[PDB]
């Protein structure tokens, strides 16, 4: 606990004064014991108000694992089965294949991102997505979750189900089938399925309460940049072309609920799902959540580059080697564009949560390669 | 804030160390800028869950600033008025002297505790008010405020109104009269005139929520132990006789609210109950704010030993010599037989509050001193 707070505090002193990095909120808990958990630089740099250990984070893409858990939550009580055509939910929701013919997509496909769907990010402007007006959940439209499903839904698919891998709009798809099969709103689903069973209070989708927020900054000369409405920020090498983002877009009621990439949540509330995960504490039926933590995927996927599979709820570390990481065999992992990042190394029974404000360093940048090598030391 | 927080937090770590403390939460702000915020050890010692800095706490009688905000705010309003008589709203209250008759008792006699009434604890079994069977508000009784306050008006007052100055069960009484001017319970009552106006989210009277709250300990050796209802633990010498606690009370919907001792909340909110004294920005009108802060009742009064007299909502320090305190003249302060201390130098722009699970330690042991000196290190 000391000799590790000693080297994560190092990494974020120099990443702070180098103005790499506004605020952050790591921690680190083994085996359920909480070996780090500290706040980091400010929330709002122009207010001066310093980040707290609870302050909220729009979570990006860290919605994912959540939302997946709620889905998981309905297969295993028979309210939705890993292979069920989408349509049973979705009646409307029949992408086509290249050559205009309408395949199979099951809740599987979806939750292993190999129902062949995509992300406007993934081409950028002048693309399909750009061109049918398909939002990826980051930026605010005026127009629902079925709308935009719709437009999806119009689009063809990049491959056919089950044949390859590509990062997609299919938990935004599995939102609305979340809803349909539980007829509430997304935010009370995934409240009744997973925050509430899990002590999550700090979460949802749309948040009253700007002062207790983690203002958003993206990377910037000669410090990072306060994000407004509307600001599209480059991906960095082979991540997509950009992203558009909207920080009023979780103040705002009408955003459509965004399975994908539109909740908010503290560090410590992550952290629960994350260790819900990690122990599943008689959550989901074992061979449900083994399934769920296995590569579902294929090495061949390399959805963070060589070395990684990917299961149903972010990728699966098959090879440390590949990947040139001290992470072990099973290491589960994915982050959010708003500058989040975290991991669950399954055989060191340890939970690692960074949340930032700083889009992409808290995401991709040196930051989390220098944190997790001091993780490791 | 980081030579306070090293400073703070070495008091912390011997604390723990020692086993005087088993959790507590901590927030020091100066000006309005919080400078420390800082959980420290278990909320639940056996059930090994660490404190949060949301963690509720049952406030005891952290509850009287709050209730006694209520109070001055109705005032305010023309609602209540600070020398008409408590027979206004409560017309059975008629409490005697020793003589037979009954002398007025005043709004400002209630709040500044110069009315003449007491509390169980100042002479504990056997006293005058045990025979009447008078509650204190922190134990679980089968009966509701009213008959509470029957029996209390049929014991005599211990001097005239105005006459002296003792500790008593006045915030109770106007618990009362608060939910008679408003025609609301208590609980509805403060959260409109002051929980709602000042985004105080988190405070009550009942909650439904054990698994929030910070688990009650009782000093001891080698460590605190955890109190069940019903347990007496005596008061430190010259803080009276004894208090029969009763943890399960605040789970209790037919627990009686208590203007003196019956809220909850976590320790922001206490933060900004303190912080609307402290700076007042339009809470109360200058003058009512100015006496409420003030000395009504005299050094001789002695509220917390030498050097201080008592205002509305708290003991105010008229010598700091006398009282052997760093704390600067005009300082308010008070704590709660649950374990907790807090006070704001108005001269230094400091609010200190220190909520915690060990009862007394937290009230009035070491720990109450040591953080105070380091605070003024």
């Amino acid at each position: 606990a000391a000799s590790l707070a000693a080297r994560l505090d190092a990494v974020f002193d120099q990443a702070l004064r180098e103005r790499r990095l506004v605020g952050a909120v790591a921690i680190v808990a083994r085996h359920g014991e909480i070996l780090y958990r500290r706040a980091q630089g400010l929330a709002d740099r122009e207010a001066g108000r310093p980040m707290r250990e609870d302050t909220l984070f729009r979570l990006a893409s860290v919605t994912k694992p959540i939302v997946a858990l709620a889905v998981l939550r309905l297969v295993a009580r028979g309210e939705l089965a890993l292979d069920a055509p989408v349509t049973r939910w979705l009646p409307e929701f029949r992408p086509r294949l290249a050559d205009g013919s309408e395949p199979l997509v099951t809740i599987h496909h979806l939750l292993t991102h190999t129902s062949g769907l995509g992300y406007w990010l993934l081409e950028g402007a002048g693309s399909v997505y750009d061109r049918l007006g398909i939002s990826d959940g980051i930026d605010l439209r005026d127009f629902d979750l079925d709308e935009n499903l719709r437009r999806l839904a119009s689009a063809p698919l990049s491959f056919a189900p089950g044949s390859g891998w590509q990062y997609s709009l299919a938990l935004d798809v599995l939102g609305a089938v979340v809803e349909r099969a539980t007829g509430q709103p997304l935010a009370a689903a995934v409240d009744a399925l997973v925050a509430q069973p899990l002590g999550m209070r700090d979460c949802g989708f749309v948040s009253a309460e700007p002062e207790r927020f983690a203002v958003p900054y993206h990377d910037g000369q000669p410090e990072p940049v306060r994000m407004r409405d509307g600001i599209e920020v480059p991906l960095p090498e082979g991540h997509g072309a950009a992203v558009r983002f909207a920080p009023s877009r979780v103040f705002e009621p009408g955003a459509y609920p965004s399975g994908g990439a539109g909740m908010y949540g503290s560090a410590d509330d992550v952290l629960r799902a994350l260790e819900a995960i990690r122990a599943n504490p008689g959550f989901l039926p074992e061979t449900l959540a083994d399934a769920a933590r296995r590569d579902q995927a294929g090495v061949g996927a390399e959805t963070r580059g060589p070395g990684w599979g990917f299961g149903y709820l972010s990728a699966v570390l098959d090879d440390p080697a590949a990947a040139g990481t001290p992470q072990h065999a099973g290491t589960l992992q994915w982050g959010g564009v708003y500058g989040h990042s975290w991991f669950v190394d399954r055989a060191l029974g340890l939970s690692v949560l960074l949340l930032t404000n700083t889009a992409y360093e808290g995401m991709s940048g040196p930051l989390t390669i220098a944190l997790r090598d001091a993780v490791y030391a």
